[PDB]
RNA sequence: UGCUUGGACUACAUAUGGUUGAGGGUUGUA
RNA sequence: UUAUAUACAACCUCAACUCAUAUGGGACUACCCCCUGAAUUUAAGCAUAUUAAUUAGGGGAGGAAAAGAAACUAACAAGGAU
RNA sequence: AACGUACCUUGAGCAUAUAUGCUGUGACCCGAAAGAUGGUGAACUAUACUUGAUCAGGUUGAAGUCAGGGGAAACCCUGAUGGAAGACCGAAACAGUUCUGACGUGCAAAUCGAUUGUCAGAAUUGAGUAUAGGGGCGAAAGACCAAUCGAACCAUCUAGUAGCUGGUUCCUUCCGAAGUUUCCCUCAGGAUAGCUGGUGCAUUUUAAUAAAUAAUCUUAUCUGGUAAAGCGAAU
RNA sequence: AGAUCAAGGUUAUGAUAUAAAUGUCCCAGUGGGCCACUUUUGGUAAGCAGAACUGGCGCUGUGGGAUGAACCAAACGUAAU
RNA sequence: GGUAUGCGUAGAAGUGUUUGGCGUAAGCCUGCAUGGAGCUGCCAUUGGUACAGAUCUUGGUGGAUAGUAGCAAAUAAUCGAAUGAGAGCCUUGGAGGACUGAAGUGGAGAAGGGUUUCGUGUGAACAGUGGUUGAUCACGAGUUAGUCGGUCCUAAGUUCAAGGCGAAAGCGAAAAUUUUCAAGUAAAACAUAAUUU
RNA sequence: GGCAACAGGAACGACCAUAAAGAAGCCGUCGAGAGAUAUCGGAAGAGUUUUCUUUUCUGUUUUAUAGCCGUACUACCAUGGAAGUCUUUCGCAGAGAGAUAUGGUAGAUGGGCUAGAAGAGCAUGACAUAUACUGUUGUGUCGAUAUUUUCUCCUCGGACCUUGAAAAUUUAUGGUGGGGACACGCAAACUUCUCAACAGGCCGUACCAAUAUCCGCAGCUGGUCUCCAAGGUGAAGAGUCUCUAGUCGAUAGAAUAAUGUAGGUAAGGGAAGUCGGCAAAUUAGAUCCGUAACUUCGGGAUAAGGAUUGGCUCUGAAGAUUG
RNA sequence: GUCUAAUUAAAACAAAGCAUUGUGAUGGCCCUAGCGGGUGUUGACACAAUGUGAUUUCUGCCCAGUGCUCUGAAUGUCAAAGUGAAGAAAUUCAAGUAAGCGCGGGUCAACGGCGGGAGUAACUAUGACUCUCUUAAGGUAGCCAAAUGCCUCGUCAUCUAAUUAGUGACGCGCAUGAAUGGAUUAACGAGAUUCCUACUGUCCCUAUCUACUAUCUAGCGAAACCACAGCCAAGGGAACGGGCUUGGAAUAAUUAGCGGGGAAAGAAGACCCUUUUGAGCUUGACUCUAAUCUGGCAGUGUAAGGAGACAUAAGAGGUGUAG
RNA sequence: AAAUGGAACGUGUAUCAUGAUGCAAGCUUCUUGAUCAAAGUAUCACGAGUACUCAGGUAUGAUCCAAUUCAAGGACAUUGCCAGGUAGGGAGUUUGACUGGGGCGGUACAUCUCUCAAAUAAUAACGGAGGUGUCCCAAGGCCAGCUCAGUGCGGACAGAAACCACACAUAGAGCAAAAGGGCAAAUGCUGACUUGAUCUCGGUGUUCAGUACACACAGGGACAGCAAAAGCUCGGCCUAUCGAUCCUUUUGGUUUAAAGAGUUUUUAACAAGAGGUGUCAGAAAAGUUACCAUAGGGAUAACUGGCUUGUGGCGGCCAAGCGUUCAUAGCGACGUCGCUUUUUGAUCCUUCGAUGUCGGCUCUUCCUAUCAUUGUGAAGCAAAAUUCACCAAGCGUUGGAUUGUUCACCCAUGCAAGGGAACGUGAGCUGGGUUUAGACCGUCGUGAGACAGGUUAGUUUUACCCUACUAAUGACAAAACGUUGUUGCGACAGCAUUCCUGCGUAGUACGAGAG
């Protein structure tokens, strides 16, 4: 037997869960109701927040609502250059500006979005952390397939009437300056979840990890394990095609 | 109407009945 | 009378009610009915087997319960619910 | 006709009491480490949340700023200001380095004393919560999960099993061993024969008011290749 | 190789007989042995290791060897001589 | 179970004992002592049927030592008086010399405790010395709210209409579907209206 | 009403809607006041008198709630138009998107007055009354210095791949429709003004909070969350000493052997001791000088190596209001 | 910074930095009996899995083995189901035969690995060179008697009066070596080690003063342990006696010490061996299993086209002597 | 679940010669405002109260048709059931015995031969030398014929060369193989012919329990082979060359059964073989634990004690010698004989319900196997210096650098620096070495983890008992006789002093001088 491994115990809850508290509350697009379907409809964006946890910042605009008497505050993913008091122009009939947002049937190829969304009409999934941005690389009028390129650079074929918000997302690019302590990823991680001090496994005692056990810090067996392999033995390189130093040929095609 | 002190009632699930009903369900007469 | 332009009357399906009247949820544990189900042990080891179709069970009843009036036995000179 | 045989050769059994033995059951008594079924714990400690409170005094002197001074410019040089940092020495606190000091039937089932480590942070703490046992939690020691942890605790299965350890309670009278053989996942155990006691029974001119057995010598007769002898017999 | 008759002297070495013969209960325990003469193998030796024979100790007291599991005498009901 | 026409408050069992014997022994009889109500011999048949051991069980007791190890951290008390059977205490009160030393050996609260609180008494026990004192013992008392708190709100979380699931019990349920699954309004007709999952 | 910031005793919430308050961490921070402590003055009473000390000491206080003045501080309003740039902070903050100026508005958390305030009451100190529930005199007054030795208010900052609760409850304003709405008045006003009646249930409330009330089997040197916080010297909530409160309770007497546990000192030598300088010893605060290898240029560094310091009597420098 | 509360605070963990891995949501890693969930209020600057461990300077070669992946040109293995055939049937046979495996490609900042012998330079020595045998590749930059070197106290220099220690070099390195990271590295360390100053009772070599004990007293008062006990030498014995045997000797009751014995007390030996006793851990152990992938059947429908012109409407072929 | 899919007027691009045709197309983009709740319109209510106060409803505004809330997939996925692969993530369990501890080795685990084996037979050790797990259609059977190892003399090419040839030739040859027996008109060699290497029933020998396999043997029955016959043959000239149950299998009856009855398939039964257990009287089975555990064991190691001596250490006999000459002043080759047991082992006697396991520090005493000192002897002894030997344990036998070590070597002291005993001495200390758990390297392992390799950090308890010892008081009685004091005596026990240097002696003796 052994003990339960940790890459086993993150799936269960308690310690595991996310620390959620002082979010802003879930970012997504508006709904694809009929003003985004027919015309377009404005809203002002009344304030910038950093939602504790995020990268990129969120703004705050807010619209009418068409049917009742409401004004709908909205969070949304903020493209970069976006003030407070700008109007943006979420619909159909908008035109290409940052950061309006428009179905890609009607903005150019070459143009580069944020906030896309995945099936038509679910409300802003790809392509949303700080920095990050889509390409629109074509088209096809032969039933209404685009594609986009996407951050890992897999070029996605997303259907064209999904909307989509013009501009790289404000926020970045972050990860270019160190850290430097460790005093400042116990920050960075306090207000995100329990990816801890992470310990290597291969110091642990032969019960609750594969690699760990020996009389030298070692694995042994292989690193690389395969895909179905059976948790918690599915640990380390999993999958994987090859490992060690690429050189030229990532290019993802 | 304001307060006090006493009483009576108000759980869910269900069966038959009662009462108001709902339906581009199914027809009928206007 | 059904462009979802009103009403009527039925029926079906379905609601709601501090509606009128009713049941239901005990808990006991020796026996009883249905489930669910080990390992100690034994095998002079042990893995099927054994424990045991049993401890733990674990839901449901009665004064008993369950059963029960042959889709039964038999091969005879034939028997006859449980 | 031959071979076979748990069979027959004119019935001896059935019931029962007791003693001994062999086997099944708690099995003469007490004794495992363990396995299983269902429960109870995060009042301690681990971690995470949510909400509160806490940390004298100094020491250093980042950016930013201000004024002089040198320069064709580029830009530099000096004096202040400023008050950064998982920076410094240290109090409270939190920790536990050394003395291998005290103590060691304690003051204490981990404490006492001086000496040390940190001290504004990956900080220390309360309260409410969250995670439950082949599970949790872990900046990882198999650490911690109520003085319990290379698997908690509790009750039961259960009086588990034990080829091993310890014991096994009156007195006289009679007889009186074995440590060997064969087999065995057998070598601290069994089965198995030898040795033992009991209880009979049959009976003798070696049994009851021998012209016949049996075990040391003699006789007669077989066998033997050791002591001695031998290499002027073989090898 | 047998079945019945005929003849056969004095029964055919010695000394022994605490009785022998035979079943059952293969009933209890035991299946660690050690010591010694002579024989003997391994070891250099060993209070070591392993066998053959007989006797002992184990189970056994008493007399002797000052002392002692096995040596030498001797085996043990209570007493006198 | 039968028997001894047994024994017994005129003294049964038991217990003690320099009572006296019997037996090879296990044992047994008997006198006296104490005791105060039951008991034995024999023939059967039986049993929870005999103890020195088991680091045996349970209770009691010895030596040590019946008074030995010891009652040594937190600087420290001393006078005289009153008590009182008895005073090194804490018993008290006056002098008193000292300690803590405001990050106290100070004054109050949280959790916890549960009457320890406070008067009047007081013997034993307890207070590892004593004790007249006591958080002890005995007996009487004592906690007063519109304003201080709870109560009210929601946090993490408990997750909780069964739509569901499971043989059930029940459920590592940020449900994500459960007709109105609504929280609703002095609101008109011909299910009050944009509305809330 | 006021040009305006806004102002007054009230002056269509019944909804829909929007905004706000509730609603906040951390570290530092100019300034305001509280509280304390502190000198120098009045008073009133104690202390001390070897000798000397106009001494050395205690005491002098004003709760909520209100009324009014009220000004600092920040931001707005009006007139106006800024380079020869000026304003201003410890700190670099501002300004043609209106500076400096002159006048004003807002906020007051800040105090000063005066109601409370019966010499409230209190406190002190005289008396006086066998004495009880006592009658009574007289005081209570000035200035000033100091720290987040501590709270609170205000200001501006700082760090951050950290950006620092939700709801109850409250309030304002905006809105359509609806109500109020005569002028010879009678009035009204969930009136968001003033005044008056009445009521407010349930449950906790003692005491300990630990060298003796709690947990550790105990009157156990351990443990167990907070609040208040004096004088001295000093950088300091340090260490020694003390004031207010609090204790002398740790079984007591005699005596001072050996070995000890704990603390001192030791000639000469100075690690020879030892597994090993373990243990001990040395140095240490402050001002001034001065500082090496190496370096990630930041440090190293308090490197090293030196000098100074008490007491007493003096001199010089640093400020504030008034000129 | 962090850990083994109650023997180890370290060099171990962590860490920033570096890199490889998976994943575009019908997803990746995970939990769940089942329903359903966690990351996730998430979306490649993100979540998840590992290794290395700041900086600098680097990161050689090997894809034979084991893994891991593949868009893998897939006749060799080959399940059930469907399919054909033989039989009166059960049944037996044959084709076909998915994923894996087999074959094949890719990968080592995946697990790991990284050679021999011979001969030679006008003195010996050494071998730049040469032969040659093997292998997937033969250990490259580098460092080193290393906390890593057996031999070893290696050899040389230094530090010393003397050094199995330290240091610095040398390198046929039993058995170094490059993210199993190599060589360095300033600052920092209750870390390991060496030496020089400073300083000393550590020592030569002990002495004395203090306090509290112990001591004696009054009061109070345990425990451990205990076959019976406690004078030796020698002997013999189960081979180290208080007891036996032969001597030596042998006199009460006691106090403070002491640490020779009692093979002294704790404690059914922590090592070791046995037990047909276990448990924790591993893995190409035997045998199972969740989850996974893959095939089949079920749910499971309506349309067209191509390959099947099958069962079928209907059509057509015939030359040996002779005739 | 808010505006889906149509169509329609509307305006424009465009074409067709004012049409139809296909498309755009019906309103919000300079700005941090604002919007909810119908205006208008028409017709009816078109009136009520009564011009007078006051009024609805519908569409329109806001076009009609058809519902599928809308999308994205879709007869796939998901799910049910089966099947294949995968799977130390998890589960259960195993991981031989023997053995001069265990492990590793090895096979002494089944079996055979000679020896041990001590004159029947039996007999043991991980004693000694070997063997076996096969081989053979002839190497089995049988009848006949011939004789082998070798040596000797001869013969063209002919030595060792062959091959022919005559005499000798007791097995010195051969007999599948190990060893032992055995065999000469065979059991050997060659030739003939062969299948008895078959079928059946019991019995005996061995192993022995006096059980089974297996091998062998003596027969009965049957069928045969060779041989003229007698006879011989039931494998191998004899002693090894082998394997249960269960299951699978095949061959055999012209088989018995399937239990309601018939026939056929099938299955089973019975008999004889086969498939194999080599751990061979026969489980189906990998490691690790320094994180550990229990039952035990002194049946069993590490540790003291005992016994033992290859090793350690060791002194006499005899002299080949060396010693210039000279054997023995001093040594002494090859021999030979004894002595000690702290190491090294050897064993496994004692202890595993525990004897604290290295050293050092401290402190005692004892032993001589004499280093120095006292007393002497000898010398290849002039003096000095030294060597040999005797009596001798009285007094000594040090300070330090490195290392945990013991011996160790080195500096220094010293006219001159012996060796040992309770493996002396842990409730004496210490804790440096080894030696639990932490961690790191190197090697080894796939791994857990290992290492008679290195490194680091790692809890050292109790005396108050008896005794011994050290010091301290000390009675009753007893007594060659009271109570008390004072002054003594010694039996007995202890026993302690020690070496060094300087000046004289004296530059003397001695020597040639140097000394």
């Amino acid at each position: 037997m052994g003990r339960v491994i940790r890459a086993q115990r993150k799936g269960a809850g308690s310690v595991f869960k996310a620390h959620v508290k002082k979010r802003k509350g879930a970012a997504k697009l508006r709904s694809l109701d009929f003003a985004e379907r027919s015309g377009y409809i404005r809203g002002v964006v009344k304030d910038i927040i950093h939602d504790p946890g995020r990268g990129a910042p969120l703004a705050v605009v807010h619209f009418r609502d068409p049917y009742r008497y409401k004004i709908r505050k909205e969070l949304f993913i903020a493209p970069e250059g976006m003030h407070t008091g700008q109007f943006v122009y979420c619909g159909r009939k908008a035109t290409l500006q940052i950061g309006n947002v428009m179905p890609l049937s009607q903005m150019p190829e070459g143009t580069i979005i944020c906030n896309l969304e995945e099936k038509t009409g679910d409300r802003g999934r790809l392509a949303r952390t700080s920095g990050n941005y889509a390409t629109v690389i074509a088209h096809n009028q032969d039933t209404k397939k685009t594609r986009v390129k996407l951050p890992s650079g897999a070029k996605k074929v997303v259907p064209s009437a999904n909307r989509a918000m013009v501009g790289i997302v404000a926020g970045g690019g972050r990860i270019d300056k160190p850290i430097l302590k460790a005093g400042r990823a116990y920050h960075k991680y306090k207000v995100k979840r329990n990816s801890w001090p992470k310990v290597r496994g291969v110091a642990m005692n032969p019960v609750e990890h594969p690699h760990g056990g020996g009389n030298h810090q070692h694995i042994g067996k292989a690193s690389t394990v395969k895909r179905g392999t059976s948790a918690g033995r599915k640990v380390g390189l999993i999958a994987a095609r090859r490992t060690g130093r690429i050189r030229g040929g990532k290019g993802d095609s």
